[PDB]
């Protein structure tokens, strides 16, 4: 059967949908895997906080019960999940009573969560201390948003399968996590008169959070709290302000942001096609029947990304890395048409 | 350029040969990396000898110079290369005093050589203590030959590229060594009237007793050693004694040991054919313009091989074995024109 080219050449284009699929698998297999009572088996590593959101403030933690991990104490400054990478995970929760200097008359009563991941810093406190760096080198920092933009859909739509709608989406409120075996891992943390709100533009509401943390992320306001017309007026995609171009990431990012914004609830472009385009701007097909050409390129971009992973199997340090997870991911569900979608969603 | 679909493919086709010759080169890497004043340095760990081959005997060792690794003192029994995976690399010499007990009147003279590899056994320990395992499970057994085969070629080949012909080969000079990061890796041990023996017949002289060697890793005599006939007649590959078939290897090894126990040294075939033969029979092709289903079946293999790679980057326990890296030296260097060869040297 081997005998003709293009019939082992189209067997061949198979198996590597076969080993990248098997490939996200084993990658899902690597980066991933109490009451008021068990407070006793914990133990705080030190006094000092390894992040604070303005929701709550976080303590890294050790459990007696479990040695040899180590555990995030959330501690909540206000008086249920499935499991996901992009997702926190609470194992428990209590009231206790902490001391107000750990806040930061002489104590207060607080909600007590306990997190499997430690956070480094904030998505606010990343945006905070980056500006200089952004305007030092764009393409950098702005391919970082992008993956922290990615990891963010990931987490919304697995929220969003199972009936989750954030009300409140801010960068205080987005966990930069250390991830090994550099790109941080992302994680959103957790919180008969009729609604003024409808069931229906809550369906379409994290999708607008997000086109405003795009322009947050850029370092750049929220249209909304800077522009009148936008607080007064029925805008259109037209309407809403422009992005420095700095990089080849800013047109497209501005023209995501454009398509969250808009302001029919309808019409607005879901999580998942934001998460194609995302996906597009860091390895997805540049400007350069047409699903015949697409089939070729998915093809070459699998070839290679399984080299990359074969030369890292005999490479002693290089290894593998949260970005070769999410472009596996990518190219292992690669299809024609919906590349197709996501380059004229970015007007190419 | 990626529009065309064969123009896409042939350029993946190339890519291969590409990381192949690459990966090769990393496999290489892993794999691989005194005076008779400095044996101050050594200190030998224990009173127990590691390996006996008649030839010398070995004794592990430390050395304070190099902490962290060990040596392997070879005791030989009597009163220069470059290097190579399966050549053995003496690290210098001198003549010392050993007390008879360590040997297998009370002491004796024995050159004393340093070795960087310390061996498990000798091939012919292999051969005499697995006779009822070849019985029991002959592929698994004859597979083994085949590799353990494959190993010598290599070092043979190495040496008589560099002007080196081991005027006796036996199995006895064989070391087995361990090897991790199972097949043992394989070690070649080292040693006016004109000559008797010609230097024309010398040349082909480590492919002969190779053949001879076929015979007693399959559990059989040596055919000069058993039949008359062949030490006093001028014999033809016909007068040559069978193998039991007992796997699919053994017809292929019969015809092997044949080939290399040709009576004319100049029709014999040389150690490099026997080379590609022996891996005829471990990956290459099977009975099932050739050149381009060739040229197919060889794209296919190291797409395979590829994906077998990186499936291993991604496990926390498989990893990269010595077949992995044999099988990589076979794919990198496939050629249809070669393959072919083999294959009616194989008479398929």
């Amino acid at each position: 059967n081997i005998s003709s080219k293009e019939g082992t050449y189209a067997k061949l284009g198979g198996l590597y949908t076969q080993s990248l699929a098997r490939l996200v698998a084993k990658c899902e297999d690597l980066f991933m895997g109490f009451n008021e009572n068990n407070w006793s088996l914990f133990k705080l590593t030190c006094n000092k906080p390894c992040c604070d959101s303005g929701d709550a403030i976080y303590y890294c933690a050790t459990c007696s019960e479990d040695p040899g991990s180590t555990y995030a104490v959330k501690i909540c400054k206000a008086p249920s999940v499935p499991v996901h990478f992009n997702i926190q995970q609470d194992c428990g929760h209590f009231v206790a009573s902490v001391p107000s200097s750990m806040l930061s008359a002489q104590e207060q009563d607080c909600v007590v969560v306990i997190t499997r991941e430690v956070p480094h810093q904030t998505a606010s406190d990343f945006v905070r201390d980056s500006a200089a760096s952004h305007q030092a080198e764009p393409e950098a920092y702005e391919r970082r948003v992008c993956f922290l933009l990615l990891q963010l859909c990931n987490g919304l739509e697995h929220l969003k399968e199972h009936g989750i709608i954030h009300r409140d989406l801010c960068l205080e409120n987005l966990l930069l996590v250390h991830c090994t075996l550099q790109l941080p891992r992302l994680i959103i943390s957790n919180f008969l008169a009729p609604e003024i709100v409808s069931a229906s533009q809550y369906r379409k509401f994290d999708e607008f959070q997000t086109g405003i943390l795009i322009y947050e992320l850029l370092h750049q306001p929220n249209p909304f709290e800077v522009r009148a017309q936008l607080r007064e007026r029925d805008y259109r995609q037209e309407d809403l302000p422009p992005l420095p171009a700095l990089s080849l990431y800013s047109p497209g990012l501005q023209q995501l942001a454009h398509l969250l914004l808009e302001a029919d609830p309808i019409k607005r472009i879901r999580i998942g096609e934001a998460k194609r385009v995302l996906q597009c701007l860091l390895w997805g097909p540049r400007r350069e029947a047409l699903c015949g050409t697409l089939h070729n390129w998915i093809d070459m971009k699998r070839a290679l990304m399984m080299m990359k992973f074969a030369e890292k199997a005999v490479d002693r340090r290089r290894g593998v890395e949260l970005e070769d997870w999410l472009c596996c991911q990518y190219l292992a569900s690669a299809e024609p048409g919906a590349l197709l979608q996501s380059l004229k969603l970015l007007q190419l």
